[PDB]
C-alpha cells in the first residue's frame, strides 16, 4: 500500500477561506480510500499507479484541485485552478490517465508544485516525505 | 438549484462503524459541491439532471456507496454494496449516466430504496422532505 | 496513560439527530485531549483518575451529556439528560469531583448505563473494550 | 443571542499543525454551543456575557487556547499560550470570571489581539465584523 498524508495551511484571509467539496480515487491499483484524522486528510492506496483528488472551494466561490498519487513509485502532485462549476473532481482525476490532458504533468512525478489563479490565489503543493510508501505532503493556500 | 441533505443513523454495532472514503458529484447541470455542517451532509447541484455518490467504508472492511440525485425535478436514490477496493465512487457515478447500467435506477425516481449486502448489512435511504428543491433524507445503516 | 474511543450510533430519526456541541477534559491525573479519525473520537489522558464530557444537541432542541472516564484503574461513565442551556458541559464535568452530586456515579465504574430522557431518547454508553489502558465504547441514541 | 464564528489560517508549517482538542462553554447567558459548518467553527450563545475557549494542540506537542465571547455588549477575545498538560480548557474558561486571573482580558473588550509563545508560535485573533449580534473572526497561527 501506499498512503499520502496532507496538511493544509491556508495563509491569506484576504483570499478567502477553503472547504473541501469532493473527495474522489481513482480506480487503478486496487483503488483506495480518503480518511481523516487530527485535522489532516490521507489517500490510503492499494500500491503503486493511482491518485486522488481534493476539490475545494473558498468562501468567495473560488474553485480549485489538488491532485496527489503514486506514479511507478514515486509521488506526484498537481493543482488545477480556475474550475468552472461543472468541472468536478470526478471530471478531473480521469484526466490524469488514459492518455488524459493531465498525463503529462503526473509523469513529472513532481515533490512540489506551484500555481497562482488568475483571481490571484496562491496555491503550493509541498511533499515533507518524499519518499517510501508512507509520505506526506503539506498544501498550502495563499 | 437543488440541494439534499443527508442524516446519517447507524443503528446496529454488529455490523461495524461506517465513515466516508469519497464523495463525488457528476458534471451535468453545472455540477454541485458537498458540504458539511452540524453532522449532516449536504449535495447542492446546480440544476436538475445530476447526482453525487458518497461511499463509505466500515470498520470491518465493508464498501458501500450511496447516490443521491435530481432527474427530471424528481429526487432519486440508490445504494451499490459489495463493491470491490477498485470499484471506486468516481466508477459507480457515472453508471447512473450515458446509459449505464445503473441508469434504470436513477430513472425510478425513487424516495426510498432498502438492500441487505451479502455480508448481511442493511441500508436504507429514506427521503423525508420528498418534493421542492430542499430536499431532505435520512440514510440508515443496519 | 488511557484512552477511550467512542463509536455514536444514532438509531432513530424519529428522535432527531445529534451533534457535538461541546467536548471538555477534567485536569486531574495530568488532563488530556479529545480527537477525531474516522468519524470517531478518542479522549486520551495522561493517567486514571480523569474523565471528559461530550455535549450533544439534536435538532429538535434536546441537550444531553456522555461523561467517560477512569477511576481507580477501571472506566466510568454517565450520561445526563433534560438539560438546560445553562448546564454546558463545562458545568457537568466538574461535578463528578471535589465531592460533587454526580461523583457516586464515577465511583460505580460503570461498563454501561442505560438512561431514557423526558423526550423520550433512550441513552445508552456500553464498553466494548472494558478492561486495560485502551478502552472502546459505543455510545447509542435510540 | 450573539454568535461569533472563527475561520482557522495556519500559516506556517515550521510550527507542526494543529488542530482542536477542547471546546468550552461558559455557563452566563444561558450558557451556548460550538457547532461545525464548511470547516469553520460558530459560538452561539444565549445573549451578551458568556464565552467559550477552543483548545489547540499541535502535532509538536504544544497546547494554546482560544477564548472568543461577548462583555457588555462588545465582543472580547484572548489567547494563552504555553499551557501544561493539566490547563485543560476547563480550567482556563472560568478563569475570566468570578474575578479570576484573566477577567481583566476580558474587561479590555479587544476586537483583536497578538501574542507569540515560548516556542515561537504566532496567534492572532482578528474580528472581520466587530459590531452587532453576528461577529466573525480570523484566527492566524503563524
Ligand atoms: C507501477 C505503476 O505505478 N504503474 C502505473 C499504472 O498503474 C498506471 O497508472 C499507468 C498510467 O499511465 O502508469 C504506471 O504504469
Ligand atoms: C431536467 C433534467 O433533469 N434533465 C436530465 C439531464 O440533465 C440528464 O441527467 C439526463 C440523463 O439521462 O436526464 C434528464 O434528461
Ligand atoms: C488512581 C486514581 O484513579 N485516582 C483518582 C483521583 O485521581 C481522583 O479522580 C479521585 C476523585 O475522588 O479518585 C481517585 O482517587
Ligand atoms: C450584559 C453583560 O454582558 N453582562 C456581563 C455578565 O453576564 C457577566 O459576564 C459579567 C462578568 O463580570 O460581566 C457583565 O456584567
Ligand atoms: C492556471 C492553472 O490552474 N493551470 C493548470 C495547471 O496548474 C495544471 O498543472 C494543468 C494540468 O492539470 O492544468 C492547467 O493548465
Ligand atoms: C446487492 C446490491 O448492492 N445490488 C446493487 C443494487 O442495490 C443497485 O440498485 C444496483 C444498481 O446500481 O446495483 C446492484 O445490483
Ligand atoms: C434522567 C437523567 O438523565 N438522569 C441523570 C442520570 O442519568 C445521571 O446518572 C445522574 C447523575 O449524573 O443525573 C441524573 O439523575
Ligand atoms: C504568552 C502568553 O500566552 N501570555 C498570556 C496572555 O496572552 C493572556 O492574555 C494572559 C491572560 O489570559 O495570560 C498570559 O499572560
Amino acid at each position: 500500500t501506499y498512503s499520502i498524508t496532507l496538511r493544509v495551511f491556508q495563509r491569506n484571509p484576504g483570499r478567502g477561506f477553503f472547504s473541501i467539496v469532493e473527495k474522489t480515487v481513482f480506480h487503478y491499483a486496487n483503488g483506495g480510500t480518503w480518511s481523516e484524522a487530527k485535522g489532516t486528510h490521507t489517500l490510503t492506496m492499494g500500491g503503486s499507479g493511482t491518485s486522488g483528488v481534493l476539490r475545494f472551494m473558498s468562501d468567495k466561490g473560488e474553485l480549485i484541485t489538488v491532485a496527489v498519487g503514486v506514479h511507478n513509485y514515486k509521488r506526484w502532485c498537481d493543482v488545477v485552478t480556475g474550475l468552472k462549476p461543472e468541472e468536478t473532481a470526478l471530471v478531473i482525476n480521469p484526466q490524469y490517465y488514459n492518455n488524459g490532458p493531465r498525463a503529462y504533468t503526473r509523469e513529472k512525478q513532481l515533490a512540489e508544485y506551484n500555481v497562482t489563479s488568475v483571481v490571484g490565489t496562491r496555491f503550493e503543493v509541498k511533499y515533507t516525505v518524499v519518499e517510501g510508501n508512507n509520505l506526506e505532503a503539506n498544501v498550502i493556500f495563499s
